[PDB]
């Protein structure tokens, strides 16, 4: 039972808002790669160099 | 005492032979994130678009 929501859907979306097409994702390998595959995914779909 | 090699190491060896600077990283996550999160740090120290 997670009761934490899943913040990849809502990280997307505020990429997608501010029309960022190149941007830095510094990450810690803590909470997982998670959210990092989901901007590395959309990465090529709506082409960003991150 | 795991007997298999590191292949980080040789990987970014030889995308360094080649001399790719954009290439595709089709990974998938059962042997773990390290040979990925190895090609991405060099993806800016070495400024590749992976």
């Amino acid at each position: 039972i997670q009761m934490r929501p899943d913040l990849k859907g809502a990280l997307l979306s505020l990429i997608e808002y501010y029309q960022w097409d190149k941007f830095a994702y510094l990450y810690d390998s803590d909470r997982g790669l998670s959210t990092l595959q989901a901007v590395l995914d959309s990465a090529a779909e709506k082409k960003w160099q991150v």
